């Protein structure tokens, strides 16, 4: 009986590598190369997965898992009685299939065009307008013509998709998607365990809006800006307002006190995508990490192609399921941004590898947002002025408060502002599955959300028709978000943990743990448990408790948080947006 099930993991252990192996390269070969063939041969390996997951799972849900002694086992087991997509009929099978392939080519293809004019893409021609266009109107064609081309041509798939993917989460035992991804952190008080921390950033959140909302009524003017109101959502330097740095330069709290230009630095020094990496490949061996494999530099795409293809550009990370072949998708675009998401994409690669022994169920982060804070812990430190100064990147701006409330605003326009848009994303996306919201208010409710949250409001009116969730990538893509939420409050509590372990001392933002190698044991011993535990052990090995907590990011920006009160008071901001 234990022996039965002994054999069955080991079993599907084999077999799932050689098809996961399959199944990963047809889908790279149409992520970077997106063409009828390559969506053909993706379509007709998806089958062959989910004639494998039908299989297994089939056999899993055979065993009792309750009567079985070894606890790993039972582990394996009863996720893999979990078919995902491979519970559906094969006729939905089929057309389910086809429609997140349609829904991710639409998205990745999508171009807004001026009459008698160019065309832009996303990246990096929309993307570049968004962060550095200060012309209201500019910035209103870019997010109304951006949502008008994405998102409205995702809302004829969204409705079937929500049937077909709630559909194989019921036949799996959940009561709809939302549930199941949910259930990725074995944590029945998640929601409430979220709201609670989300609660706890509201005074830094506040703070930073009603600042930042001052500085744009300050350049754009008092007929655009509401002093009392939410923000206009095209103003924050950013698609999508989920991050707000490339706006830096409107807020900016001691302009005595001026930093580098980071882009022109980079580029009037020569830097290039595959220097990126190899920066970021190097801050993880300084810690005793493990170097990306030489394979990784051959076969990653590490810049947007020229030879005419096309490709899916939103970077990604890749696990071929062989213990040898990682790569990463990206369109690097050579700036401080891009470098942080190498490094954030270098995380990821850094787990694959960590991981690559266990057994391929168990190949996951201790929960997906592990998985996501990696590479971002690492990018607190490489993010400091000391680091970057070390890049030649920036000048020496140490031994100055007005440099260090500066810092701590760039890092708050990023970090801070992050933290609603996403918490915000899966409590729509929650809805959407669970029923509460129908394809009738989808868009409705998704304001309602960025209102209520994020205290943005759309510049132009939205209208019957308009699918503004679908001109976001992970819509489209259904990659749960919840985990970057948690990404972003426990990668401060790693970033506390290891400057300790480092030896540093003073206030947690100078820390820069490089070549620490005291760091690098830490999150290579909880990296190495994949998901063989629950999350909460690895939390512990990193951070000496085992729960997630706000504590370390209040701490991390205290200093801001009493600068803004003050700055916020003498003006007489009203806080939110009544
Ligand atoms: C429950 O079952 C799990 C899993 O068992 C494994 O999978 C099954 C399907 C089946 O194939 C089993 O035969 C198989 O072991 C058990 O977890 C495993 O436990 C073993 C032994 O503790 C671990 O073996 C380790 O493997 C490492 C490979 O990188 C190796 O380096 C380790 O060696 C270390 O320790 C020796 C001790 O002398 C030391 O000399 C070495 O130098 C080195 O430090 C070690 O051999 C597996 O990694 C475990 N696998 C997983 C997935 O956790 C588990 O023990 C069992 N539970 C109970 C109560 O028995
Ligand atoms: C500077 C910076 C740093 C980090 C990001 C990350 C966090 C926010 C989120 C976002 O931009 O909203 N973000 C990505 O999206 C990156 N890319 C996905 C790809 C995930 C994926 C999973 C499965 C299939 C395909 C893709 C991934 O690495 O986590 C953004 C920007
Ligand atoms: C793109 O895909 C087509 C069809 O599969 C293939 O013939 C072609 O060689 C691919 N191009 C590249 C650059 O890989
Ligand atoms: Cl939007
Ligand atoms: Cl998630
Ligand atoms: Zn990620």
């Amino acid at each position: 009986d234990e022996a039965e099930a002994s054999k069955f993991v080991e079993e599907y252990d084999r077999t799932s590598q050689v098809v996961w192996n399959e199944y990963a390269g047809a889908n790279w070969n149409y992520n970077t190369n997106i063409t009828t063939e390559t969506s053909k041969i993706l379509l007709q390996k998806n089958m062959q997965i989910a004639q494998h997951t039908l299989k297994y799972g089939t056999q899993a849900r055979k065993f009792d898992v309750n009567q079985l002694q070894n606890t790993t086992i039972k582990r394996i087991i009863k996720k893999v009685q979990d078919l995902e997509r491979a519970a559906l009929p094969a006729q939905e099978l089929e057309e389910y299939n086809k429609i997140l392939l349609d829904m991710e080519t639409t998205y990745s293809v999508a171009t807004v065009c001026h009459p008698q004019g160019s065309c832009l893409q996303l990246e990096p021609d929309l993307t570049n307008v968004m962060a550095t266009s200060r012309k209201y109107e500019d910035l209103l064609w870019a997010w109304e013509g951006w949502r008008d081309k994405a998102g409205r041509a995702i809302l004829q798939f969204y409705p079937k998709y929500v049937e077909l993917i709630n559909q194989a989460a019921r036949l799996n035992g959940y009561v709809d998607a939302g549930d199941s991804w949910r259930s990725m952190y074995e944590t029945p008080s998640l929601e409430q365990d979220l709201e609670r921390l989300f609660q706890e950033l509201q005074p830094l959140y506040l703070n930073l809006h009603a600042y930042v909302r001052r500085a744009l009524h300050r350049h754009y003017g008092a007929q655009h800006i509401n002093l009392e109101g939410p923000i206009p959502a095209h103003l924050l330097g950013n698609m999508w307002a989920q991050t707000w740095s490339n706006i830096y330069d409107l807020v900016v709290p001691f302009p005595s006190a001026p930093s580098m230009d980071t882009t022109e630095a980079m580029l009037k020094q020569g830097w290039t995508p595959r220097r990126m990496f190899k920066e970021a490949d190097d801050f993880f061996t300084s810690l005793g990490l493990l170097p990306v494999p030489p394979e990784f530099w051959q076969k990653s795409m590490l810049e947007k192609p020229t030879d005419g293809r096309e490709v899916v550009c939103h970077a990604s990370a890749w696990d071929f399921y062989n213990g040898k072949d990682f790569r990463i998708k990206q369109c690097t675009t050579v700036n401080l941004e891009d470098l942080v998401v190498a490094h954030h994409e270098m995380g990821h690669i850094q787990y694959f590898m960590q991981y690559k022994d266990l057994p391929v169920a168990l190949r996951e982060g201790a929960n997906p947002g592990f998985h996501e804070a990696i590479g971002d812990v690492l990018a607190l430190s490489v993010s400091t002025p000391k680091h970057l100064h070390s890049l030649n990147l920036l000048s020496s701006e140490g031994g100055s408060d007005e440099h260090d409330i500066n810092f701590l605003m760039k890092m708050a326009l990023d970090k801070i502002a992050f933290i609603p848009f996403s918490y915000l994303v899966d409590q729509w996306r929650w809805r959407v599955f669970d029923g509460s919201i129908t394809k009738e208010n989808y868009n409705q409710e998704w304001w309602s959300l960025r209102l209520k949250y994020q205290g943005l409001c759309p510049p132009v009116p939205r209208t019957q028709g308009d699918f503004d969730p679908g001109a976001k990538f992970h819509i489209p893509s259904s990659v749960p978000y919840i985990r970057y939420f948690v990404s972003f409050i426990i990668q401060f509590q790693f970033h506390e943990a290891l400057c300790q372990a480092a030896g540093h001392t003073g206030p947690l933002h100078k820390c820069d743990i490089y070549q620490s190698k005291e760091a690098g044991q830490r999150l290579a011993t909880a990296m190495k448990l994949g998901f063989s535990r629950p999350w909460p052990e690895a939390m512990q090995l990193i951070t000496g408790q085992p729960q997630m907590s706000a504590s370390a990011m209040l701490s991390y920006f205290k200093p801001l948080l009493d600068w803004l009160r003050t700055e916020n008071e003498l003006h007489g901001e009203k806080l939110g947006w009544p």
